[PDB]
């Protein structure tokens, strides 16, 4: 499955625990966060938001950096990962109409995106979901999904302190932060 | 609206008028006798449609810098009154390509293949759109709709063209291609 939707509202599995617009206009609090697979899926009772994201092919991986990730990451729907992230993200328009060497290099030469990500492996773990090519509009570029412990949350913060900061988040016009617990 | 979305229409109605339709990989689509190309999504199908192919304009993914100020410099406008003939090509790369990496897909592309460096030679007669299929969900037939424009005077050049892209290492990886041809009405 590619198509992943993220239904904010009344019901779910994940309890919301934090939500905070670190970029731009905040989205309505809900208490719950449901995550659904595929093309058809059902709104849940309850829902306030649905934003809808799909696994892609790679833009800017090399083999080599493939490599690495592969030996590092750890897999989504570890037992002890109970606490999650979700992470809407907007870019800039200008950023679209960049060649690809220019986005390559803010990605990864300047902002050292994927450098900085592997010094947190294997405690997070990750899933990258696009959503400027859906047939459908939606409000935010990318969504991002993360998964850790609690003792590693603090290393999750320090993590998007460190992306915060970098050259690729001056293209960042979006960016809600909504963090989750596991229910027991 | 989306102004990236479009929507080929193949069936009883719109200003392109079908001439022909190679079946050049795989299977073909139905016959079809005119093409409309609607913004948006369409639905329901209107009356007389025998198939739709939905496909959007994106951001590029492997053109540099260079190449890019070549290409502005060099293509022509869509929607030129001369250009009465079209081609629309839908295209499917095999999953294998769709799991390589960033850089070995981009040697394939162009240090190999030389899309973009044999395209510029066929500019400005040939005038081009590149929409996108594969993030639109997993059930798309084609992963590119390519839509061309061009001058009668032009076709046995476009057909020029499409060998020259046809016998390289990138189409290796192609495991479905049509091309419609196309004039427009009076
Ligand atoms: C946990 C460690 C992380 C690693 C190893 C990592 C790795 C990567 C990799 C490999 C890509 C490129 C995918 C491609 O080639 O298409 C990517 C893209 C991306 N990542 Fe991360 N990432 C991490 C954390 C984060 C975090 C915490 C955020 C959000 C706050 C984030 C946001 C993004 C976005 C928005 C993209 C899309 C490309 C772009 O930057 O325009 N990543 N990441
Ligand atoms: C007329 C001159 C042509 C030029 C200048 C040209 C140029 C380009 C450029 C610059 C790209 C890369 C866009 C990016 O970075 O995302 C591209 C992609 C593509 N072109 Fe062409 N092209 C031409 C003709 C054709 C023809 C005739 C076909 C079909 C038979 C074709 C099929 C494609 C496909 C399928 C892609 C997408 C490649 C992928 O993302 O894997 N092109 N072309
Ligand atoms: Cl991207
Ligand atoms: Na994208
Ligand atoms: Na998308
Ligand atoms: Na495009
Ligand atoms: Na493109
Ligand atoms: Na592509
Ligand atoms: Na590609």
């Amino acid at each position: 499955t590619r198509v992943f939707t993220f239904a904010g509202g009344e019901t779910g599995v994940w309890r919301v625990v934090a939500m905070n617009a670190v970029a731009g206009a905040p989205l309505p609090g809900i208490p719950r966060l449901n995550v659904a697979a595929g093309s058809v899926s059902p709104q849940p009772p309850g829902t306030k938001w649905l934003l809808r994201g799909i696994t892609s092919n790679e833009r800017y991986v090399v083999r080599e950096e493939k490599d690495r990730l592969v030996a590092k990451q750890p897999s989504l729907g570890r037992a002890e990962a109970t606490c999650a992230a979700l992470i809407p993200i907007r870019k800039n328009p200008s950023w679209w109409g960049l060649s690809q060497d220019e986005r390559r290099k803010i990605f990864e030469e300047q902002s050292r995106h994927i450098h900085i990500g592997l010094q947190y492996l294997p405690a997070v773990a990750r899933r990258l979901h696009h959503c400027r090519d859906l047939g459908e509009n939606e409000p935010f570029d990318f969504l991002t999904w993360f998964e850790y412990s609690p003792s590693d949350e603090t290393a999750f913060n320090r993590l998007l302190a460190e992306l915060r900061a970098s050259v690729e988040w001056q293209y960042v016009d979006r960016e809600i932060d909504i963090r989750l617990v596991h229910e027991p």
